């Protein structure tokens, strides 16, 4: 039984397609989001009201057209923008943005409580933010998100896909004041407060999102306030949580993204070509426990990411926990022990041994 019958429509788009309900979903300076309805599809939408009062006639016409540019953005990793128009709020001009309503919330809400699910969702959500950003940066003229952070990444579900939303509008962030209210220091590149920055601010913010997804903790939480973060960021002092990244590949991508010098930062084109984003083997090995160099034995986990890529009747999300002595063991012999125990068919030995070798050869080198 639905009580959608009691929700009274309080406004309509000039087109007539969308209805506004007086149910506020979120706030912020310059923005109020409302529950809305599409009368063509009968699906609840977000009715967003955007307004900067202290805006000139010239600035307002540039903000209205920036809003109209978003309508033509269609990509599976970008929240869909259905329509935008100019209206009046408290006598002054305002912009209304109608967008898809994300019911499973943000990545920020998700990471407050939950770790990203295993075996593949971390790699997928990363690749999806990169694909979404790449799409925005390849528009004519290029779009820069300007406000990328976990609270602006929406999830379809814990095993679903991610969508970037709440783009930072160029005209709405022209000033140091607007940037200080809109932006989240943790996710902001050091050059964010300069009058001129490019798309590499979005790369820096991506690096911080990925850090948060990897460490399951908030970047720069050691800081008491935003001034301390600004001081640390501009000094070239990484978040303490960066040294909590246990995967060398994940630590490498992050550092290449959160580089102080904008020109030294990694490009999305090349990131998308990183081996970390490959899924050809269908097998991956990770550390199960925190590695103490006093120990000779590691505690590892083998993930069957793709049961189709293997001979036999394998279940989804299959994870094998096994020990490995860095001194006396070999990946090829351990893969044979997996075959013998009945985990794998003999013909998958080479694929198993490689997944083990990939994780175990770097750690063995580090040992003294």
């Amino acid at each position: 039984m639905e009580e959608e019958a009691e929700m009274k429509a309080v406004a309509t788009s000039p087109s007539g397609r969308f209805l506004k309900f007086d149910i506020e979903l979120g706030r912020g300076a310059f923005k109020t989001v409302y529950k809305g309805l599409d009368t063509e599809t009968w699906v609840e939408v977000a009715w967003c009201e955007l307004q900067d009062r202290k805006l000139t006639k010239a600035e307002q016409q540039r903000f209205k057209e920036e809003a109209e540019m978003l309508k033509g953005l269609q990509h599976p990793n970008i929240v869909r923008f259905y329509d935008s128009w100019e209206s009046i709020l408290k006598g002054k001009k305002c912009i209304v943005l109608v967008t898809e309503l994300m019911t499973s919330g943000t990545l920020k809400t998700y990471l407050k409580r939950f770790k990203v699910m295993k075996p593949k969702v971390l790699r997928s959500w990363c690749r999806q933010i990169l694909k979404g950003l790449q799409f925005l940066h390849t528009r004519t003229p290029p779009i820069i998100h300007r406000d990328l952070k976990c609270d602006n990444i929406f999830i379809t579900g814990p095993t679903g896909s991610v969508k970037i939303g709440d783009l930072g509008l160029a005209t709405l962030m022209r000033t140091s004041f607007a940037k200080s209210v809109i932006g989240t220091p943790e996710f902001m590149a050091p050059e964010m407060y300069e009058e001129h920055y490019d798309e590499s601010v979005d790369v820096y913010a991506f690096g911080m999102c990925m850090l948060e997804m990897a460490t399951s903790e908030y970047p720069y939480s050691e800081c008491q306030n935003a001034a301390q973060i600004y001081r640390k960021v501009t000094s070239g002092i990484k978040p303490a949580s960066f040294n909590k990244v246990t995967d060398p590949e994940v630590k490498e991508i992050i550092e290449g993204c959160i580089r102080q010098n904008k020109s030294e930062r990694l490009s999305i084109r090349d990131l998308l070509n990183h081996a970390f984003f490959a899924e050809d083997t269908g097998l991956r090995v990770e550390l199960a426990e925190e590695d103490d160099c006093s120990n000779s034995s590691l505690a590892l986990r083998l993930w069957v990411e793709d049961p189709k890529k293997l001979k036999g009747k394998h279940k989804d999300n299959e994870a094998i926990e096994f020990s490995f002595n860095l001194e006396t063991d070999t990946p090829e012999e351990v893969a044979y022990e997996m075959v013998k125990s009945g985990f794998f068919h003999e013909s998958d030995s080479k694929a198993v041994a490689k997944s083990i070798r990939d994780r175990v050869t770097p750690i063995k080198k580090t040992r003294e």
